């Protein structure tokens, strides 16, 4: 009851950056980390087990990640925000491209 | 890219009320329905796809879940909040227990 959390992890195009899209509901905003070594992202945090539970679907406790960049980034770029039980993280790309609209 | 959303549920024993904990992150809040059919909570709502996607492990689009009540609870009780990505809905129970604490 109350399962191992591997959080479900996006990469989103966008142009001159690239973002991961993590999708963290519950989680103790204090214990998230985020750390950048070469060409992995390594993503960790935690949220509390539920008490008193007669049905369990939803993971818990500590998370880790090791998520490789689709594409190269440019150093100590990244930016992270957490809204809506989902976290962004932002890189720069070090060859950006651009939409081309029509 | 892009899978269909089935987000995971808890049902948690407090006491005198019986709670829906729902991992709902990043939804779209003014999708969200909530509907008590006797002894079944059933729950929809929607979150977007996300744009330009590069790799993709999180699920997007509408959901409906339809959660039996692990207990029975009094018609018309329900009351639903969302924050941090969870949706906690609160019952009433018909046969309320109490904690005893040591």
């Amino acid at each position: 009851q109350g399962g191992p959390w591997t959080p479900a992890a996006d990469w989103r195009d966008a142009g001159t950056h690239l973002d991961l899209l993590l999708d963290v509901p519950g989680v103790d905003a204090g214990t998230l980390a985020l750390a950048e070594d070469g060409g992995q992202l390594t993503v960790s945090g935690e949220r509390p087990g539920t008490e008193h539970l007669l049905r369990s679907e939803r993971p818990s406790g500590r998370f880790v990640r090791e998520l490789a960049f689709p594409e190269p980034v440019r150093p100590a770029s990244g930016v992270a925000s957490l809204a809506g039980g989902v976290l962004t993280v932002r890189f720069e790309k070090l060859r950006p491209t651009i939409d081309v609209t029509a």
